[PDB]
RNA sequence: GCUCGCGAUGCGGAGGGCUCUGAUAGCUACG
RNA sequence: CGUAGCUAUCAGAGCCCCCCGGCAUCGCGAGC
């Protein structure tokens, strides 16, 4: 018991309360203390829990670590261990995303502050942790209804927080490319550089870290948290509710006329999508035509962390992958929990998804069931908006600069097919999942991308 | 004495309460604190001397969604009547082992070889369920109070609420109708905060009145067993209880051989028990004849206070089943459906039971009472 | 008879804070 | 040999606070 050990090692020490937040099941307190001058702090739904976490950080920073559970240990990154110790990096990206969300929700007082899952991307440009910069913040836990599908890219299909955070990261990447291409003097401020292999690549030591308030839905969450000590099957998000179901071993692909006749939309679980990002990269196909693949360096979970299950879901399940195109690889990012894990909130999920990217003046609210904003307009993150930004970048880069030839792009799906290497890596990933017995990836009907900007 | 229905009701209530008292140091143990008491009593003849208390239990809570076990080590539902059925299952396993021990021991077993294959109860062996209050759901929800003589019977029998399948809801109050277009529960969804739904006790008892009390696994060895009587120690309402236990699904059809829609005696007691003051205990006691002592389980975690699995958990029952299965010659099994040794698949080997369960679900659906809400499938996907 | 909407009065598992009693455990101080 | 004080846990009893989504009774409006 950290409070007991700190109270006996430093008998005269006294704890200091700060301020409570939320209400009922979502309420949480923040306690602080000052032993030998350091300003230790912790948090929990009840003050005695926050008390123990503040005393825990105090005992760790002034003495040694407590009786840490083995599954709670973090599988360290396969390479690139430069952003200090993994727990300090985890707690830093976690507090940064929570604080940016508090700024975007007027100190959690706005109606959109109530949420189940919170997500965000953090960028580090150097060895020091002071250099962190929040890139995107999002919330969401629902998917578009089958009847609200857009045949011209105006509706978001998946609004789970981590998915929306990646789309916001894509908005930041388009901004950085335009930042480099709009002026010669601004090239030093961009995160990109021209690559010796053609196109662009990230500047040295630029890293993105993903934070989710809970383990990603799907395979990463199929374990019993209270009995730690097993089949990485692919799963699809179910319609009418949170949670996933394994993909059927004998199921035909989605049809556009069938999503409105009987079959519910089958979106892949977030766990499978992050493994997919660990192979083909987080930039998607269109951005690959301009830049080299980008991968997350870390995956920080605010709750439901487990090293065996999360590592099995993020990459160990598809270690049999092979013959990847050059630059592509099986990412093995740092996986870690946090010192102040969130408590479970038993209750119904919100119908709205919140999203924000650095440089935006405010958050964007989306109705996850319809894939559009509360007043029926297309989202900044929708396919059509992304393709619009991509077209803007395509009209400024010389044809020789492109990593894949694609003169006069028109229909969205064809521009995606122009990324031959990304498509090849995606094919390798699909065969890896099949060869491992985890099932075949479910793809949405092609009519979903059969649209031109015109 | 003889067994005039009210005589029987009073006898079983006195026996279950008395046995609980014996087990709690004349109700002086800390574990004697209870809101709801349940039990199972066995009869053999007309002589009340032959009455036998089989199990006794207490509890009014169910598992916290975060504590679900993917190894079958946690009790999911600690409502007293549910725990009492599980304790009876332990008794049934023990009785099969008694039959299998030797030719001499078989005479004492409540089981006999069945001419239809496997085993059945010896003639006039009966089980009686006691609950100190009306089971939650359809029997309880429309009148959670002691009946009074000037109170008219249900004045709105035709309301659609009447007879509906209902679920306990995690951290919620009361019970709820299954929703329209009922959503499949998932393990990861519950872990993230989707509230765990559990079928009400009224619905579970109706289930037992079709598929029997022994469950699928025991049905691989034995023919369906039914309660002969259902005795409530308080809040008895004849019309509500009769609907809940069987009348609401009188539309059931195509049951497999030996299955039936069972209509046991329903009765209150002459001296109804009282409401007990006190915060309801977060724990649940269970005991089966032959056990030295009660076992105390934290209902929220589904485990004992030191985190050990209950003798009633899925894993423990699967272990009992495997031991009996290893002793029964193949030609005596009631089903010859071979299944991989994972609890879920072993349950699937009980083909006729699964069919009866399906007929039950359809009966509810066709009557307009909703669709049965199952646990996430991952719950039963474990092996020993 | 029922269904739906609004109102009113009631009935039946969670989270948080505060306070009082007991038991266990560790630590002080004083005579 | 005592007393007093501080913690940490459990165990129980009170003051609340905030939920949850059903059910009963009655009223009003509408439909079948
Ligand atoms: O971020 P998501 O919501 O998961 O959207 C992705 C993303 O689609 P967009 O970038 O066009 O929005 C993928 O695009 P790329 O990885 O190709 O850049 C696309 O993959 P494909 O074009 O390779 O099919 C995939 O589609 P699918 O689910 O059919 O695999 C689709 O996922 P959702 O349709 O679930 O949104
Ligand atoms: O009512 P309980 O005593 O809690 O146990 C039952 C029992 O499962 P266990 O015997 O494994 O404890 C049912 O199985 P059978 O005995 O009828 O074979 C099972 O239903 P299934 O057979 O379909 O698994 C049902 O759970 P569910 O209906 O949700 O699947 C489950 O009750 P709980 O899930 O409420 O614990
Ligand atoms: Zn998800
Ligand atoms: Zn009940």
């Amino acid at each position: 018991n950290p409070v007991m050990i700190l109270n006996e090692l430093r008998p005269g020490l006294k704890y200091d309360f700060l301020s409570e937040s939320g209400e009922s099941h979502a309420k949480s307190f923040v306690m602080s203390v000052v032993v030998d001058g350091q300003f230790f702090e912790g948090s929990g739904r009840n003050k005695k829990l926050a008390k123990a976490r503040a005393a825990q950080s105090a005992l760790a920073a002034i003495f040694n670590l407590h009786l840490d559970q083995t599954p709670s240990r973090q599988p360290i990154p396969s390479e690139g261990l430069q952003l200090h110790l993994p727990q300090v990096l985890a707690d830093a990206v976690s507090r940064l995303v929570l604080g940016k969300f508090g700024d975007l929700t007027d100190n959690f007082s706005s109606p959109h502050a109530r949420r189940k899952v919170l997500a965000g991307v953090v960028m580090t440009t150097g060895t020091d942790v002071k250099d962190a910069k929040v890139i995107s913040v999002s919330t969401g836990t629902k998917c578009i209804n089958g009847e609200y599908m857009s045949d011209r890219g105006l509706a978001l299909n998946d609004c789970h927080a981590e998915i929306i955070s990646r789309r916001s990261l894509l908005r930041f990447l388009y901004t950085q490319l335009e930042l480099y291409l709009n002026n010669k003097d601004d090239q030093k401020r961009s995160i990109f550089q021209k690559s010796e292999r053609g196109g662009f690549r990230l500047k040295e030591n630029v890293q993105f870290h993903l934070y989710i308030s809970t383990s990603p839905c799907g395979d990463a969450r199929i374990f019993s948290p209270h009995e730690p000590i097993a089949r990485g099957q692919l799963r699809t998000k179910i319609e009418s509710g949170q949670g996933t179901i394994p993909v059927r071993s004998n199921a035909s692909i989605q049809t556009w006329d069938g999503v409105l006749q009987g079959e519910r939309l089958l979106t892949m679980s977030c766990s499978d999508k992050i493994a997919r990002w660990n192979v083909v990269g987080i930039q998607g196909s269109l951005l690959s035509i301009f830049v080299e693949p980008i991968y997350f360096s870390s995956i920080i979970l605010g709750s439901l962390y487990h090293g065996d299950h999360l590592s099995r879901a993020m990459y160990q399940r598809i270690s049999n992958i092979e013959d990847l195109p050059p630059l592509y690889t099986l990412n093995k990012p740092l996986l870690s929990g946090i010192s102040n894990a969130e408590a479970r909130q038993p209750g119904k999920a919100p119908n709205f998804s919140v999203n924000w990217t650095v440089g935006d003046s405010a958050i964007e609210v989306i109705n996850a069931t319809t894939g559009k904003d509360e007043l029926g307009r297309a989202s900044r993150l929708c396919k059509h908006a992304l393709y619009c930004r991509w077209m803007r970048v395509h009209g400024k880069v010389p044809s020789h600069l492109l990593r894949s030839k694609i003169t006069k792009p028109n229909v969205y799906h064809e521009s995606k097919l122009a990324a031959k290497e990304y498509q090849a890596a995606k094919a390798r990933l699909f065969t890896a999942f099949i060869k491992a017995g985890l099932g075949a990836w479910v793809e949405k009907p092609t009519e979903q991308d059969q649209f031109s900007l015109t």
